[PDB]
């Protein structure tokens, strides 16, 4: 975390574990297309209320350039990034079972 104002206090990343990534991925796919704009975190955070940490719920938190969000599965990691014009995608995902390996390799 990082702190401007205020009011306006900036998210810099976020790691997940398994049981708060599923809840994340749920939150992803009952979304109904909103899963690319950076707005969309703003929206997560505000489910996930981290105003509970920071005691007084009247605080924007802001998504810049070089956002990311390393996540868990069971078998590996996905970790996401925001780019230049404020969208999220994949940047790297590792799952690994036991006969095969999956990459993805964002590029």
């Amino acid at each position: 975390i990082s702190l401007v104002s205020k009011n306006q206090v900036k998210v810099n990343g976020l790691y997940l574990n398994e049981s708060v990534y599923s809840s994340y991925l749920d939150f992803v796919k009952n979304s109904d297309g909103h899963h690319n704009t950076s707005n969309f975190m703003n929206l997560f955070l505000d489910n996930i209320s981290f105003w509970k940490l920071f005691g007084f719920e009247n605080i924007n938190f802001v998504i810049d350039k070089y956002f990311t969000l390393v996540g868990k599965t069971n078998l590996g990691y996905v970790e996401f990034i925001c780019d230049n014009n404020k969208n999220i995608d994949i940047y790297f995902g590792e799952w690994k079972t036991s006969s095969s390996k999956s990459t993805i390799f964002s590029g």
